[PDB]
């Protein structure tokens, strides 16, 4: 097995409905990476799609130090390892749920920089007229010694001219897109980051339909029980514009004042 001779394993570090992840350890070069195992994607389907976006996309961007670096990619009897560059510090999600366990938050310092940095992500991807198109808090990964945000998951990641939407999470979701309207998906990737940091900040749990979903799409930002400036919440409520055009872009994003 190429796993266990190019490879030790350290520790199983996640699993979930799409896979589990191994902290391991690369004999020859004596490195740590995140090795993701899954059920071989049927051929012909989704899941395949998925796994294919996810390689023309790394192998488009190349290295950038905002997207999690992606090695390589085989398969060992029905299942499919992909290595990936390891996060020692995890996914936003589970930083925000360790936030919670101990009574720690993100202050507004450090959102700014997560909206920054995150923000300079978006706008590598989409300068190569690609859009990710799934970003959330279990997609943004954690590197640290003092941080550097990554963003992860490129399985949905399509060209901006001619798209296949594989529509993300419902909760980070743009109604244009859950319209059918595939006409500036770059801007549902910055409506998605602003609530990714509304998440960040300790907001509740999104809603995945109903009234509160609605009235997120009508631009209203979500409860934040952290006192934060108007300039900042101003901010996050442009980037959920009902308007995508009314939403900044991201290089406009990281050109913008109220980050660093
Ligand atoms: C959503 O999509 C994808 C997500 C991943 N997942 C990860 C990537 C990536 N990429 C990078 N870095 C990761 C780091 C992780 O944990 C770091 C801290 C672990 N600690 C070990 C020591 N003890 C004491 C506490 C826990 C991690 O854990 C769940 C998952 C990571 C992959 Cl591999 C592929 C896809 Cl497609
Ligand atoms: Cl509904």
């Amino acid at each position: 097995s190429r796993y266990t001779t190019e490879f030790h394993e350290l520790e199983k570090i996640g699993s979930g409905e799409f896979g589990s992840v191994f902290k391991c350890v690369k004999r020859l070069d004596g490195c740590i990476y995140a090795i993701k195992r899954s059920k071989k994607p049927l051929a012909g389907s989704v899941d395949e799609q998925n796994a294919l976006r996810e390689v023309y996309a790394h192998a488009v961007l190349g290295q950038h130090s905002h997207v999690v670096r992606y090695f390589s990619a085989w398969a060992e009897d029905d299942h499919m390892l992909i290595q990936n560059e390891y996060c020692n510090g995890g996914s936003l999600a589970d930083a925000i749920s360790e936030n919670y366990r101990i009574m720690s938050y993100f202050k507004e310092a450090e959102l700014k920089d997560l909206l920054l940095q995150v923000g300079r992500g978006l706008r590598y991807i989409h300068s190569m007229s690609l859009v990710h198109m799934d970003i959330k808090p279990s997609n943004i990964f954690i590197s640290r010694t003092k941080v550097m945000f990554k963003i992860g998951d490129l399985g949905h990641v399509t060209r901006i001219s001619s798209p296949q939407v594989e529509e993300g999470d419902s909760r980070f979701l743009a109604n244009e897109v859950l319209q059918e309207n595939y006409t500036h998906l770059p801007k549902a990737d910055i409506f998605a980051l602003a609530l990714t940091v509304v998440c960040a900040a300790g907001a509740e749990p999104l809603p995945r339909n109903g009234d509160q979903w609605h009235e997120i799409r009508q631009g209203r930002l979500p409860r934040i029980p952290q006192v934060l400036s108007q300039e900042f919440t101003e901010l996050l409520k442009v980037m959920i514009h009902p308007d995508p055009e009314r939403r900044p872009s991201a290089m406009a994003l990281v050109k913008h004042s109220v980050l660093l």
